[PDB]
């Protein structure tokens, strides 16, 4: 480990934060240590700003400009200058605060020039604010509405529904009450958002609401709408695979089969047409090693701000420097961006320590591992998950101290290979004992196994039915672990590819419902 001093000496990175985090959770910062230390701080976010904040409270921050429109309550706004008044209203806390006279009091004032104001106002001196601005259609004003509160639910007209998507809250108001199962009014209302006004993403989502309307030609739509407008293969190919299990044309089952992405959605087309499973490359570097050190995070941090910003030229030294068996992590990951995301690279570097592992299980812990960290042995998350296995310290001192007792066990044991497989089988024999399918283990490996056990035991997610496991898939309640999760298993689908144990991803799917 590290001292402080010698820390400071380092960049600023995710591993510089890690290490900071080690010293403040051990309490070896002092307040002295503490002064200058939110500048050597590369992301100031989470549990290490938690963490330094208990040694120096935030002192910042409202702007020396209006400093003195804070100094004004709910009681003496009326005494405040017109500048104050507008700058206090833009919370509507504040708004719910001040009693119903001077809200009729404030809204004529700032009629003319704020109407935006002027109709929060009016609509709290109500009981119900949000049919208020539902009625005068201030869209800034739905949106200000529901992240004040998500309690607020009411039927929209066509009208206004066709409005809510030009602003950017948009998206993440459909995807949250959608997924979340939230809002029935709402939700219904979005039902008429012609698939015009809407792209992307929030087509999609819109689809995904009209499919548990069963309304199927709206879902079509949408759907559509979104494969025209999505940026990434991955996510059209997502889209496509609705089109055509919603209306059956071969033409888009024939489109998503000849995708150049590999995901779940275009591996399972080529299966059923019969489409040879997709081209694997093979990387075997015949040089051994090079002077990089795998073991160093500092330098992982260092060489892959490198890559990340090299011209295509730079890439093609550091491709030759990295063409080695020791550092093969590192050269797969500089060829995935030196050939624009074309080709499938499924490494399977440290084998040694999987090899007498059966091959379902290897084709698991290789899956987990390329998406955690693609093989980089001493990657770390904006969480400080640790290793090519991504533990959290938690869970890796619980299996490292308790379980195994290893002598002189420390976290930092995850940056070896060894170490990682070791602990990520120990964990996926945890995991698959209960869960049994592999996309039920990734989904409780990255998000754990009691959200999995709950979304599981809920009435409406992977039963049976007309488009299921389909829209399940689509419904798994947080972002992160639903697309891990189709991740994961198109990875799981290659490896036992790959290792001679193939699997007919339509058998997986047989197996969720
Ligand atoms: C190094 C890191 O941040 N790993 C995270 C990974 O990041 C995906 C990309 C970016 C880094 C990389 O190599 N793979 O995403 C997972 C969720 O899908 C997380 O559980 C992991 O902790």
């Amino acid at each position: 480990q590290y001292s402080i001093e010698k820390l400071k000496k380092e960049e600023n990175s995710l591993a510089k934060d890690y290490y900071i985090y080690r010293l403040l959770e051990k309490n070896k910062i002092s307040k002295k240590d503490a002064q200058d230390l939110n500048s050597h701080i590369f992301r100031y976010i989470g549990k290490i700003k938690s963490e330094l904040e208990k040694i120096i409270p935030l002192k910042p921050y409202i702007n020396p400009k209006y400093a003195k429109c804070y100094t004004y309550t709910a009681n003496t706004i009326l005494d405040a200058n017109l500048t104050c008044q507008s700058v206090r209203l833009n919370s509507l806390v504040f708004i719910a605060s001040l009693n119903s006279k001077d809200r009729t009091t404030l809204a004529q004032t700032f009629k003319n020039q704020r109407p935006d104001l002027t109709n929060l106002l009016l609509a709290f001196n109500t009981s119900d604010p949000m049919s208020y601005i539902v009625q005068k259609e201030d869209i800034n004003g739905f949106f200000k509405l529901y992240n004040y509160s998500k309690k607020y639910d009411l039927d929209l007209n066509t009208s206004l529904v066709n409005k809510l998507p030009n602003h950017i809250g948009f998206k993440d108001f459909a995807q949250n009450i959608i997924i979340k199962k939230e809002n029935p009014k709402f939700r219904h209302s979005m039902l008429e958002i012609n698939p015009e006004n809407v792209s992307e993403d929030s087509a999609f989502y819109l689809g995904v609401n009209a499919l548990t309307y069963d309304k199927t030609e709206l879902a079509y739509d949408f759907f559509k709408k979104a494969a025209q407008s999505f940026k990434s293969q991955s996510n059209k190919d997502n889209a496509i695979f609705w089109m055509w299990l919603i209306k059956n044309n071969e033409e888009d089952l024939k489109t998503l089969s000849q995708s150049s992405s590999l995901n779940i959605y275009s591996l399972y087309a080529k299966e059923l047409t019969n489409t040879p499973f997709p081209k694997i490359e093979s990387l075997n570097p015949s040089k051994k090693k090079n002077n990089f050190n795998m073991q160093d995070p500092f330098a992982w941090q260092k060489i892959n701000k490198q890559i990340r910003d090299a011209n295509a030229s730079q890439l093609d030294v550091l491709a030759k420097e990295f063409d080695t068996q020791e550092t093969l992590p590192i050269y797969a990951y500089i060829l995935e961006r030196k050939n624009n995301f074309k080709k499938h690279y499924f490494i399977m570097p440290y084998y040694d320590n999987i090899k007498d592992y059966n091959k379902t299980r290897q084709a698991l812990i290789l899956a987990i591992a390329r998406q955690e960290s693609r093989f980089i042995p001493t990657a770390i998350s904006v969480s400080y998950a640790l290793g090519m296995m991504q533990f959290m310290p938690f869970l890796a001192n619980h299996i490292g101290e308790k379980e195994l007792k290893i002598p002189n066990f420390d976290q930092d044991f995850m940056f070896k290979p060894e170490i990682a497989y070791y602990f990520g089988n120990y964990h996926l024999n945890y995991l698959e004992s209960r869960l049994k399918s592999p996309l039920f283990v990734a989904y409780a490996y990255n998000g754990g196994i009691g959200f999995t056990n709950r979304m599981l035991a809920r009435n409406d997610m992977f039963k049976t039915g007309k488009f299921e496991p389909f829209l399940s898939m689509e419904l798994v309640p947080y972002q992160e672990s639903r697309i891990y999760g189709k991740k994961v298993l198109a990875n799981y689908i290659v490896y036992r590819h790959l290792l001679n144990d193939s699997i007919k991803i339509s058998d997986i799917f047989e197996n969720l419902i």
